[PDB]
């Protein structure tokens, strides 16, 4: 699919066997999702952005459904404002930015 | 250009005559640039990022190149931590999303 970008970029994902929106967003290098279980181990992580710093628990070799698209990799997880699905998944769906 | 996700999306903008570096942010409303000097008055903006909110000051109609490609639109000028290109202007090079 082709999508532009006159409105933001939002996705169903299947996590956790849980249906949630989520962006697609170039400008994350991570996935970061609200609060919710996975199962695993997790480690803590700070990640920063506009207005700093929140920690996160930071999940691995989780596999997510983008948009259809299966993906496996590292999950972010902590009060984020908004869903989020970073580079490292947007590049095993083959999503690419055109102009 | 096709523009694939495993780097960060980085670009050569010029605003003010000068060259940056900007981030292509699909998740990113709005394009927010360092502290900078532009012509003419600003307006008063709150963005929330993934840390909070920032004041920034939102300047209209500027001049700027995106990776080669002229823009005119709005520009927030503000402590960020990285140049980013939102979408207000993605959406003027005519950039989309494609998997
Ligand atoms: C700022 C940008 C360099 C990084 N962000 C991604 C953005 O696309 C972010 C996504 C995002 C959208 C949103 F709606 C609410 C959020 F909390 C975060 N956009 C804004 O901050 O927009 C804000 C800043 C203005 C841009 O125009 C408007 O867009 C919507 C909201 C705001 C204004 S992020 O969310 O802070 C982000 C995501 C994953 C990520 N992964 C990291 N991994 C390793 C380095 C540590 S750091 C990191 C930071
Ligand atoms: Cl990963
Ligand atoms: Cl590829
Ligand atoms: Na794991």
């Amino acid at each position: 699919p082709q999508i532009t970008l006159w409105k933001r970029p939002l996705v169903t994902i299947k996590i956790g066997g849980q249906l949630k929106e989520a962006l697609l967003d170039t400008g994350a290098d991570d996935t970061v999702i609200e609060e919710m279980s996975l199962p695993g181990r997790w480690k803590p992580k700070m990640i920063g952005g506009i207005g700093g710093f929140i920690k996160v628990r930071q999940y691995d070799q989780i596999i997510i459904e983008i948009a259809g698209h299966k993906a496996i990799g590292t999950v972010l997880v902590g009060p984020t404002p908004v869903n989020i699905i970073g580079r490292n998944l947007l590049t095993q769906i083959g999503a690419t930015l055109n102009f």
